[PDB]
C-alpha cells in the first residue's frame, strides 16, 4: 500500500493524444442522450427502471477508451473483449445511437423488448445477438469470467489456433461489486498465468447502492493491498491535474499525509459541502496544508477533482496497462458517484443541460430531445475517425461462425454402438466418444477437454499422454486442468464454448466434473452461459444419488437434472448405455457445430458404475435423441405394464421386468428414457399449440406416441419429479414414479437403492400395486411381494430420513 | 512475502508443554486406527471409498490442537468451532474411538450408515446429529463459512447476547482447496471486521489430488502474498527442528537463497528420492550449502523434515495465533502428503506399523486390528486429562436448544390478517410481519435481519432508524448489512440459523435479497445449510418472472422454486396476499423455534408489485399452511372450471374468473395455492404410503381434499413444472398449466404477462378450450376468444424466445 496519490506522477505522464475540448463536446452529448433515454422510459410510468448515476461517474473512463484504446472486431481478431459494467448500458446505447448504430425509435423502446424493436436493460446477447457480447449484471461473474477469457486467448495463441496477441480483455467493475467472493477469489490466477492481456478497471466512487463500500476504511487501499499481494500491477488514478502544482509544492509532505489519513466517509462528506467547508475541514487540518490554499479562491478549491474524471490521468493508466508485460493490471479509478447531477445525484434537466453545456435550447428541453451530430460537423468527423482508426465499432457480435466443419459421422462412433465385451460405464463411453472426435481431422484440435483437478476419477488419465496438459505438460498441451475450482473451469468452458462468436473460431469444450458441483455450485454461470449462447458440453460425472455410493450427502446427486431443466437452452440427457452416449454426443455436435448452428449447450450425466453394455437396437437413433424408445417387450399372460428407466437405474427396471414375467405372469413394455426433460418440453409444446389452435386436430406428444395405455412405473437415480414431469403426457391412467428424494448418505449401491426405494423389488411392488387397483390380481399378492422382498413398509420416507 | 523459513525463530519459540514421547505414542495409535478403518472398508469391495494420505500429512497439526488448544462445548459457550477438513474424518473417528466415544462396530461400519450404527464418510450433522457440526467437504465453503461464523460470534458479543470472547473459530483447509474462488474471495472481511477470533490453518503439502498445486511456482509464497496483502497475520511453519542448526551456522545466507529459489515441483521430487539425491540436487547447488551438510550422513540428511510434522513448531504457531489481536491469523503448515506411508503414498501396512512403531505383531497385522489403551495406562490417562483440561470432547453437537421462547401468537399479526387500506406488496407485508416480531419481548433481540446492500429495494430502510445496522450504525446495530455479497450474506444467515445448536442460543435470521440470486447463485451453501440443520428464513424478494419487469434476463426469476424444491428440509411458499405472508411466517416461527423444534428452514418468495390485499377468509389459516384453500366460487350455468393461482399471478386468475362468468356464463372455483411444492410432497407421501400398505385405507392427498373434478387451469409466475408437479394428485381429468418458461426480458408487466402467456386472457382461453373439448361449448367460442384478446396463436414458444 502506497501513498494515496496517483501511481503515475505527472513527470511520467505521456502527452494526451486527443482534442480534449472536442472529445468533451461529444461526451456531453452521450451523457445527455443516456439520461434522456432513462427519463423518457420513466415518463411511461411502467416501472421500467434504468440507471443514470453510475454511467455519469464513469463516462470519461469509457470515453478515453473509445477514443484511444478499444479495438473493434476485425479481419485478424475479435478485437478487445469488453465486459462493460451492466448498469452503464444507457451510456453504451447513447454512444451507439450517436455513431448512428441505433435509431431513435430503439432508444425510445429502452427496456421494452417484447414487440421486437427495443433495447435490453443490460448486456444480454440472447436478447440482442448482434450487439452485446458478455453478460455482466450478475455482479462478480464478469471479473472471473474475464480472467478465464484472457487465459483462453493465451491458450488459443499457444495452441497455434489463432494469433490473439493484439487482443486485450477489459473488465469494468464497481468497487461495491468487489465484495462478491468471485470478484477477487480468482485473481492469483492472472498472476500464475501471466495474463498481460487482462485489465481490471474498478470504478471507485467509494459508493455501492445503499451506501459506501466501507465508510470507516479506505476501500481503495484494501483493493490495492490485495491485488498487489496477488502479484498484480496496480495503477491508482486518484486526483485530477489541478492537484499537480499543489503536490510539487507541499514540501512538508503534510498534504500527502493528510490525503493518507482521511477516510472514505469523510471524502464523501467533502463531496457535498463546498470550497469553504473544504479549505477549513480538509486543507485546514494543518498549517502547511492550509497554507497551500490559504491564498486560493474558494471556488478554485471546489474545482479540485478526482483522477477518474480527468482524461489525462485516465489515458496514462490505460497506456501504462497496455505496455505492461508479465502480469495483469488493475486500474483503481477514483470518481464521483452521480457526478454533475447536483440536486438528485424540468429544473433538474435544466441543471444538467447547463452543467455539461449541452446543445439543447430552452425551447426544446421539455421534449427531452436526443442530440445528433450531422455529417460534416467537427464532432461527427472526430467521433468516427477515432473509431475507424480502431477498426470500427463495439460492442457488436457475430452470431454464427463462418467456416464449415467436417464433423464425424455417427458411423465413426461405430464401436460404441455395438455390444461391449468388457463391462464399462457411460463415463468410459464418453471418454471413448472423445477419442473418436480426436481422430477427426476437422475438429481434433478444436476440442477443449476441461477438468477440475480430478482426472483419474473420471478415467481421463489416458488422454493426458495423447494430447497433453496445457501448461505455459507444456504450452501446446490441449487439456485444460483448472485444479479444485468449479467456477473457474466453468469460466474456461464458457470462453471456449463462445469462441465461435467471439473470435469466429469454433472450439468444442467438454467439461467433466462431479455432477453435484455443477448447476448447484455454478448455476448462476450456467444461466449466464445460456444468455451468452454457449455451445458446448457439460458432463456431470459420478452422477445419480445411489451410484456414487460411498461419498454421501454433499456428493450424491439426485437432482442436477431438476436444476438443469430450468435453463431454456440447455439440452439434458441421463443415458443408461454406451450407444446412447454415442448417439447423443453425435447429435449435439451436429446441432451446435454443424450447419444448423443451434444455440444450445448439452448436459449429459455419466456414471462410475460398470455393467454390461448391449448393442443399440436398429432404428433407435431418433428415439434416443428424442428422449425415449421401447427396448423390449416381455410376454406374460396374467397382466401387462410399462416400465420406464433411465441412467444406472434402467438396469434394475429391466430386472423387475423379468421378475414380473417369471414370478407373476405379468408382461411388459420396457422403455429406456434418455431424457425425461426433453420429453416434458415436447409435451408442453404440444399442449401449448393445441390450446392456441382449438379448431385443429390435437397434436400428440412424442412420449404418448411411443407409449401405450397399460399401467406404467418409472424409476431413476433422481428425485421423483424428474420422471413425474411427463405425467400429463403419459397416455396411461396409472403412472407410478419411484425416485431418490432425500439426502444421500454413505453405503453400498445395493443398500442405497433399497433405502431410496428405487431398486428392482420396489419397481415390482409398484407394478403389482397398479394391477391390483385395477383388479387383475388380488391385493394379497402385492402384500406378499412386500414380505417376500423383505421390504420395510413402515420405514421413514427417504425424503425425511 | 518473507523468506522461505519459519516465521518464528527458535529463540522466540515457547517451551513445549506436553509429553512429546507420550503424545507420539497416542498419535501413532490414532494413525493406525484411521488407516485400519479405511482398509477394512476397502476389503468389503463395495466401492465405499475413504482417504488416508491426507490425514497422515496433517495428523500432528490436529494432535497438537487436541492436546493443547481445542476447547470443547461447555457450560459457558459452544467451545472452539472447528471446521475439520472433510476428508480427514477417518482420523477424527479414530481419535473418538480411542476416547471411547465410538465403538469398534461403528468403525467397522465406516461409510455404511443406512442401517443405523455406522459413520458418515464426511462431516454431516444431518446424518450424525450429535457428532459433526460443520459440513466442509464441498471445498471452498468451509473458509467463507468460518469467516462469517467468526464475525457472527463477535456480533453476539457486541449485541450483548452472549459472551463468546473465549471461542476461537478454526478452519482447516487444503492448499489445493484455496483455488476455489470462495476460499480467498472474502478474506478481506476478516480484516475489516478485525476477526482475531479466527484462525485459518492451511495444510501446505503442495499438492491437490492430481499432482502439485503449482509445480512451477511456490503456493506458500502465493498464499502468504495475498493474505499479507489482505491484512492478515501470516505464520509459516516451514521447517522442522533438525534445520535449526543448519540455518544457524550458515553465515553466507546461501541456504535461505536456495530455499527461496527452489520451486514446489523440486521439493516434491526430493521427497520421493533419498538422502544422496538431496545432497546432490539441493545442498549441492552451492559450495556453501554443500559444506553445511558435508559432515552429515545421507541418512541424517534424509531425516530433515517439514515443519508441520514437528509439534514444537506447530505449537509455536498456534500459541502465537492466540496472542494476535486486531486481525485474523493464517498458519501455512508445510507437510508431506502420504507422510510415512512410503512409496504407496495385508502386510504392506507393516511398513507404516514400523514407521510409527505401532505395537501390532507382524503376525496379527493380517487381522487389521484396532489399538486401544486400557484404563489405567499412561496413554489412556494422558489422552483424557488433556481433553478434560479443555472441557471435554469434540466434535460433538447438541440437536436442540434448551430455553423456551415465548413466541408471538397469530393474533399478534392480526393487523396483517385484515383488509389493507393502501395497495401494498407481499414484501411490504413481510416487513410489517417482521415489525410485529420486533415487538415481542422474547424474540425481539434474537432476530437477525440480513440484507445484501439492497435495502431501499425491499422497503427495509425503515427498520434502520429503528434497530440500527451492525457496525463495530454502531456495534449495537441489529441489522447485518453484508454489501454486494450473496454468498457472504448466506454465510451470515447460516451462522445465525444454527446458533440454536452451536451456542445453545437460538437466533432467527431473515435474509432478504433478489430471488434470482438465491439458490441459483448460492445453491451449494443452501444444500450445506440443510445438512447443517439450519432453522431460519430465506426471503426471495423481487420474485416472479413477469413481476420484476424492467430488469430483464438475469434478474427475472421464474424458477427459484424449482431449485428450492430439491432441498428436502427447505419449506417453500409463494403467497399472493399479505395475510398469507403473516400466517406462513407465524407457522415457520412456531415450527422451528417453538416446542417442536423442527429441523427445517423456510423459503418465501415476495413481490415488488402493489395491489389490493383482502382480509383473510375466516378459517383459512390451516389451508394456507398446507398449500391451498378455496378463495371463492363464482356462479355460472354454461360450464364449470377450477382456477388455481399463486404469487402475483393469482389476481390475474381471479380476473379471468370474472371474465369467464360474465362473458361466457362459465362459473368456477378459485384457489389460492400458497405452496405447490408442499402439496406435491404431501401427495408423494400419500401414494408412497398407499403403495406400501395395499390392504389398508388409502391416504388422500391434501390437494384432492380441496379440489373437485371439474376441468382445471393453473397459472403462476414460475415455469410450468411449478404447478405441473401436482398433476398426479389433481382429481380432475383435465389440468392445464400456464407458466413463465423461457428467458426473461425487459418490458411492462402487462407485456411480459402476455408474452409468457400467463395473464387473464390465456387463463380464459385455456379454460374455454377444456370445456370445448368436452362439448360443453363450441370450439368457435374458444377461437373467437383468442381473436378478441389479441392472442397471437402462432408466436414462437416463450421457452424458445
Ligand atoms: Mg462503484
Ligand atoms: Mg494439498
Amino acid at each position: 500500500i502506497s501513498n494515496y496519490i496517483n501511481t503515475i506522477p505527472v513527470e511520467e505522464q505521456p502527452e494526451y493524444p486527443g482534442n480534449l475540448e472536442l472529445e468533451r463536446r461529444i461526451r456531453s452529448a452521450i451523457r445527455w442522450n443516456a439520461i434522456m433515454t432513462v427519463l423518457r422510459a420513466s415518463k411511461k410510468d411502467l416501472e421500467l427502471g434504468g440507471h443514470m448515476a453510475s454511467f455519469q461517474s464513469s463516462a470519461t473512463i469509457y470515453d478515453v477508451c473509445f477514443n484511444h484504446f478499444f479495438r473493434a472486431r476485425n479481419e485478424q481478431d475479435g478485437g478487445d473483449l469488453v465486459y462493460f459494467q451492466g448498469h452503464i448500458s444507457p451510456g453504451v446505447y447513447a454512444r451507439a445511437f450517436l455513431e448512428g448504430r441505433l435509431t431513435q425509435e430503439q432508444l425510445d423502446n429502452f427496456r421494452q423488448e417484447v414487440h421486437g424493436n427495443g433495447l435490453s436493460s443490460y448486456p444480454h446477447p440472447k436478447l440482442m445477438p448482434e450487439f452485446w457480447q458478455f453478460p455482466t449484471v450478475s455482479m462478480g461473474l464478469g471479473p472471473i469470467g474475464a480472467i478465464y477469457q484472457a487465459k483462453f486467448l493465451k491458450y488459443l495463441e499457444h495452441r497455434g489456433l489463432k494469433d490473439t496477441s493484439k487482443q486485450t480483455v477489459y473488465a469494468f467493475l464497481g468497487d461495491g461489486e468487489m465484495d462478491e467472493p468471485e470478484s477477487k477469489g480468482a485473481i492469483t490466477i492472472a498472476t500464475r498465468e501471466k495474463l498481460d492481456n487482462l485489465v481490471f478497471v474498478i470504478n471507485c466512487n467509494l459508493q455501492r447502492l445503499d451506501g459506501p463500500v466501507t465508510g470507516n476504511g479506505k476501500i481503495i487501499n484494501e483493493l490495492e493491498g490485495i491485488f498487489e499481494g496477488a502479484g498484480w500491477n496496480v495503477i491508482k488514478v486518484m486526483w485530477g491535474s489541478r492537484w499537480d502544482e499543489l503536490l510539487r509544492k507541499d514540501t512538508s509532505g503534510k498534504l500527502i499525509q493528510l490525503m493518507n489519513e482521511t477516510v472514505d466517509g469523510d471524502y464523501q462528506t467533502f463531496k457535498s459541502k463546498d470550497g469553504a467547508y473544504v479549505r477549513e475541514h480538509f486543507f485546514g487540518k494543518y498549517p502547511e496544508t492550509a497554507a497551500l490554499v490559504a491564498d486560493w479562491t474558494d471556488e478554485q478549491i471546489w474545482a479540485l477533482n478526482r483522477g477518474g474524471h480527468d482524461p489525462k490521468k485516465i489515458y496514462a493508466a490505460f497506456k501504462k496497462a497496455q505496455e505492461t508485460k508479465g502480469k495483469a493490471t488493475v486500474i483503481l479509478a477514483h470518481t464521483i458517484k452521480g457526478y454533475g447531477m447536483g440536486d438528485a445525484a424540468m429544473d433538474g434537466v435544466r441543471h444538467i443541460r447547463d452543467r455539461f453545456n449541452v446543445p439543447v435550447s430552452d425551447a426544446d428541453i421539455e421534449k427531452l430531445p436526443y442530440i445528433t451530430f450531422p455529417e460534416g460537423s467537427e464532432e461527427h468527423t472526430y467521433l468516427h475517425a477515432q473509431r475507424q482508426k480502431l477498426h470500427g465499432y463495439l460492442p457488436s457480435r457475430q452470431p454464427n461462425f463462418t467456416e464449415k466443419l467436417e464433423l464425424p459421422s455417427l458411423q465413426d462412433f461405430g464401436a460404441l454402438l455395438e455390444e461391449q465385451s468388457k463391462e464399462i460405464s457411460t463415463t468410459i463411453a464418453f471418454v471413448r466418444a472423445l477419442n473418436v472426435m480426436l481422430k477427426n481431422k476437422s475438429i481434433k484440435d478444436r476440442l477443449v477437454p476441461i477438468i477440475a483437478d480430478e482426472a483419474r476419477t473420471f478415467g481421463m488419465e489416458g488422454l493426458f499422454r495423447q494430447i497433453g496438459i496445457y501448461s505455459p505438460e507444456d504450452e501446446k498441451g490441449q487439456i485444460l486442468q483448472e485444479g479444485i475450482n468449479a467456477l473457474g473451469a466453468g469460466c474456461s468452458w464458457l470462453a471456449a464454448a463462445t469462441s465461435y462468436s467471439t473470435n469466429n473460431l469454433p472450439m468444442i469444450p467438454f467439461y467433466i466434473y462431479y455432477s453435484m458441483f455443477g448447476f448447484q455450485r455454478i448455476g448462476d454461470l450456467c444461466w449466464a452461459a445460456g444468455d451468452q449462447q454457449a455451445r458446448g458440453f457439460l458432463i456431470g460425472g459420478t452422477s445419480g444419488r445411489t451410484t456414487l455410493n460411498g461419498e454421501g450427502l454433499q456428493h450424491e446427486d439426485g437432482h442436477s437434472h431438476i436444476q438443469s431443466l430450468t435453463i431454456p437452452n440447455c439440452i439434458s440427457y441421463d443415458p443408461a448405455y454406451a450407444y446412447e452416449v454415442a448417439v447423443i454426443m453425435h447429435d449435439g455436435l451436429e446441432r451446435m457445430y454443424g450447419e444448423k448452428q443451434e444455440n444450445v449447450y448439452y448436459y449429459i450425466t455419466t456414471l462410475n458404475e460398470n455393467y454390461h453394455m448391449p448393442a443399440m437396437p436398429e432404428g433407435a437413433e431418433e428415439g434416443i435423441r428424442k428422449g425415449i424408445y421401447k427396448l423390449e417387450t416381455i410376454e406374460g399372460s396374467k397382466g401387462k405394464v410399462q416400465l420406464l428407466g433411465s441412467g444406472s437405474i434402467l438396469r434394475h427396471v429391466r430386472e423387475a421386468a423379468e421378475i414380473l414375467a417369471k414370478d407373476y405372469g405379468v408382461g411388459s413394455d420396457v422403455y429406456s428414457v434418455t431424457s425425461f426433460t426433453e420429453l416434458a418440453r415436447d409435451g408442453q409444446d404440444c399442449e401449448r399449440w393445441n390450446m392456441l389452435h382449438p379448431l385443429e386436430t390435437p397434436r400428440v406428444p412424442y412420449i404418448a406416441q411411443v407409449m401405450n395405455d397399460a399401467p406404467a412405473v418409472a424409476s431413476t437415480d433422481y428425485m421423483k419429479l424428474f420422471a413425474e414431469q411427463v405425467r400429463t403426457y403419459v397416455p396411461a391412467d396409472d403412472y407410478r414414479v419411484l425416485g431418490t428424494d432425500g439426502f444421500g448418505r454413505s453405503d453400498s449401491r445395493e443398500n442405497l437403492r433399497h433405502h431410496f426405494e428405487v431398486d428392482a423389488s420396489y419397481v415390482v411392488v409398484a407394478a403389482l400395486g397398479e394391477l391390483a387397483k385395477r383388479g387383475e390380481i388380488d391385493k394379497k399378492v402385492v402384500a406378499d411381494a412386500i414380505a417376500k422382498f423383505n421390504i420395510d413398509a413402515d420405514k421413514v420416507n427417504p425424503r425425511l430420513a
